[PDB]
């Protein structure tokens, strides 16, 4: 288990985000799963400090995720921090110290919620590294493609190797620098003082580059992304094409899995070994058995059975659950219905609050209209139309156009169709030409 | 607004292209929108000089978009060029100046029409440093990771940092130096001639890239989508795979939006605010309102109302026309239909040639044969069957599997339904065993 | 044609591939068409050598595809080696010899099984560099971002400039360095007895790259594939998307081709001339003739005619055969079913098991129920039910919603349907309100 000494970490989540361009905060903006406040505060959460606190803008919006849902969730209390008006990061910090009891003994480490690959290894290695020179100021730092530096190698100030923007304060040293504007400036002040000022480098650049547009965004969703379809191929997954496969956090694929080109795995996706996922497949939420076959599929808040077959063309819908072996061929909507083992809803078919026994058939060009109950080993026929509710008995029969509207006893065919008749002759007295030469 | 001064710009378009290997001639290969010749002549007309004149090859299959749809588009006249045999550059743009009147005093840009990433402000540039010099000949180049130089930083010669092959001479000394072949020539001897000769540099190379093949084609309709796509997201864009996101000219996108990947915007597409695009999309000329969902779906000259949900598996053919909170749900298609507001086409269902009213439901499995008419607050049955020319009043039903031929009148059910029948222990004697044990 | 001297060359297969975290054995993945250990052995084959050996570790489950349909498609017997105990890859190479007779004259070609992208230029470089300087060994070597070297640029050694694994051996030279354990010793035993030593540079890296994980496996996949791609862009291929766009080895594509992003062709897929491939398309195994269309298709071991219509939404199953200028429309599965030249299967159909004429017309949401057999110029109407078996005449035609079960006589109509009957004022007294007002 890893987690640090006395530490107090402050989320900086203060920030308008004008260059976003969205009515929605840049915070709780969402990428691979989780939002940027999400991602934060998770890995706080890893370590576990002793307080956390976050400050924010405009509050109201952002207080209902956060301590609400953020924090139930983890397990522990985080507090709220306000700011008054927006001056700078150094007034931010001060106000997250606000929410700290005066007396407070322990460091304290500042962190930005537009920093959405930041791990809890960083952080880690930040606090460790604060320990060990025992500096006032310790800050994380990485080079890229303002940190200033004199002639012979020292750290002095910060002129928008760079700067990342995460701290490291011992509260003593902080409390004293801002009672003499922005928070770069308190480094300078405890430089003057002759305070140790450490700089601790990550060879990992994309885990403190931090958001201020939408394509910065997109820049670290397929970065984050990129580390997680590679995880899985070095865990045993199959991965065709990495660029177009898109892998959420906590998303767990079996072994010896097979993933074709423009597949999205989303929220909480659970994939079995030896599974066969098609091209353009995108599932959320969706639990699928062992060497179970989804292809082509929409799914969203479903399960699938182990060995099961669903696709190409399949829609699912919240509330499915399909069982082992069982097939949803081509064409197929599911909505809130149970399918049973081995059973095979193949050619244009809509099941809306359904529940099917197993081993049963279903026939094609055949709807369930809108609780509707089908037994087993059941062979409905073609274009087969079911008005809720209609319970089916086990190996009961259906003919091909039934209207069905009651109740059908086990063993027993349900037939409404129309039998066929032939009028010879007609297309010559009806149609002038086309299709009448020759007949 | 941008404009040069007295300029005559000549566009060379009279390779045979051997190298793309095609029937359809090189220029006319379109990339992200428009093709090759329409992105340069579009880039001209932004500045509108007082000549503009294209040369040609095989001129009577290019001289069709020329001057019939281009030059009628933008507003403004242009001449057209025919090169009796090609020689080489030079002879090309000797050719160009044949339409231009003998006395005439302006200066001439010479282009080629390859080269679709050139836009005003490369050649808006070029005429200005043409202008500061008082140059004979003034040249685009940018670096590679072909001029030939001395030793003291001079320009010299060119010997297939590197040449575009973009031109701005003096009509004065263009005319004497094709007197006394290629085009790189007429510098050389400008140079002997102790003229002055001059090199406006190029940051960005993509600008001024040639297409010879395929390959050279995809490389430029890779580079140009990827500053669209880019340009969107910094105006208020959220987009999940700007790779796999194709965005065409002219295609506008509202605020806060999400296009998730594999989605390709073609024509002219108008998309709304606060509108999720789902994976796996394309469009084509469709006019999309605000905060409408369109997921999986494979639109041509269509429009969709605000808070309307289409899809997925939605197919749409040009004419379609849906109203506001409309929805076109799994396996649906619609050809030259006005759908009105409210109303819900959701599963398996085919819509051609017909026209709804407001707030209405088809059921599924139902289809348009082949003008139709429904009205408002009608809900229709599963398994409906409409033979044109069908009216339907206002608040009418339609039962389930119903076949209909005539009118139907405002608040009256239609059926044809033949109604169930069940036969008991017929399976017990029809079918030996399988589904019979046990019944 | 090319071919080199006397040469025997042996192949590598022995190692347990752990790393790669599969059931399945390392070299039998497959990759842009073919597996590892067969895009080894057909670059052998077509330089053709007097033997050809495989070393395997656990042999019975590779000496299936080996020697039984790789030696029989190649046209040459191929023998296989099995190692006693994973001692190295110098004892690799000594079981490799035990198939050799013991008075073997002719040089030993080493190479890996998990070597894909190694083509028959790069095996034929190296035996040729191998004859030049009469070398006792002839090793192949590349540049990346373990060759020892000395001071005076000389072969020395290996310490996991590179080592690539491919090695050329002289039989006199390699079986007294071998009596006196890794395969790297060889070659330092070699110069210690004053043997020449000889270093070939190949200045493609990718050629000669090894795959430990699926990581590399999937680096390579997407590295073969984007030589493909290009190469059919020289010949006279327009793709739009080559980052999305899987082409498998075989698998040609015809002259002034259109391939829109998130196409896969896969195993011996065959295009015509002038084709337009839609976006988000998987052929595997089909034959599409000139100038049709395949937009949003997925295909498997199927014939499409010459100008054929085919898609959007279409699932292709084995045995479908479309003719000339036929049209596959919009949600229609095909299931082992012949279709004739110019007939049009448009909206929400399934054939299964049938046979079309010529110029013929399927209904929308019909189903074909599980030989049927449709004549030609036949109209069948919308909702039509098909139970096998039943033989249609040609001309004839079919009701909207009929249910066929019987034969079919020549342009004769065919109706099951009922009659519309219409209730005026239903909803008034059935329901209380909702569309009731206003009627």
């Amino acid at each position: 288990m890893t987690f640090p000494g006395d530490t107090a970490v402050l989320v900086l989540a203060a920030g308008p985000g004008t260059r976003m361009r969205s009515d929605t905060p840049k915070v709780l903006h969402t990428l691979a799963g989780r939002s940027m406040l999400s991602h934060v505060l998770h890995a706080i959460a890893k370590l576990a400090p002793q307080r956390l606190i976050v400050v924010l803008g405009h509050d109201h919006q952002r207080i209902a995720p956060l301590v609400g849902e953020l924090a139930d969730t983890l397990g522990r209390t985080i507090d709220v921090a306000l700011q008054d008006r927006p001056l700078g990061t150094g007034h931010a910090v001060l106000c997250g110290l606000s929410a700290l009891p005066d007396d407070y003994a322990g460091n304290v480490v500042v962190t930005s919620g537009d920093t959405p690959l930041l791990d809890a290894d960083t952080l880690a290695d930040l606090i460790a590294t604060h320990r060990a020179v025992s500096a006032a100021v310790t800050v994380l730092t990485t080079t890229l493609d303002r940190i200033l530096r004199t002639q012979d190698h020292e750290v002095m100030a910060i002129v928008q190797e760079v700067n990342a923007g995460v701290y490291a304060f011992d509260i003593a040293a902080l409390r004293s620098a801002l009672s003499r504007l922005y928070l770069t400036d308190v480094i300078a002040i405890l430089r003057s003082d002759g305070q140790t000022v450490h700089a601790s480098h990550v060879d990992d650049s994309a885990l403190v580059a931090g958001v201020n547009n939408r394509v910065q965004l997109a820049e670290l969703a397929s970065e984050l992304n990129r580390r997680v379809v590679a995880a899985h191929q070095l865990a045993g997954v199959t991965v065709v094409d990495p660029a177009t496969t898109w892998i959420d956090v906590d998303v767990t694929i079996g072994r010896d899995t097979v993933i074709h080109p423009g597949t999205q795995l989303l929220g909480r996706t659970q994939i079995g070994g030896r599974c066969v996922v098609g091209p353009d497949t995108t599932l959320t939420d969706v639990a699928v058995g062992d060497g179970a076959s989804v292809v082509r599929t929409h799914g969203s808040s479903s399960s699938i059975g182990d060995g099961a077959a669903v696709g190409p063309f399949t829609y699912l819908r919240p509330g499915t659950a399909l069982g082992a072996d069982g097939k949803l061929g081509a064409f197929v909507e599911v909505k809130n219905s149970t399918i049973g083992t081995g059973t095979k809803v193949p050619h244009l078919t809509y099941v809306g609050d359904a529940d099917i026994g197993e081993y049963s058939n279903i026939g094609a060009s055949s709807v369930f209209v809108n609780r509707t109950t089908v037994g087993s080993h059941v062979r409905t026929g073609s274009d087969t139309m079911f008005v809720a509710p209609v319970t089916i008995g086990d190996g009961a029969y259906t003919g091909a156009g039934t209207v069905v509207r009651e109740d059908v006893p086990p063993g027993a065919l349900a037939v409404s169709a129309g039998p066929q008749r032939n009028i010879e002759n007609w297309v010559q007295r009806k149609r002038p030409g086309s299709p009448a030469a020759q007949a």
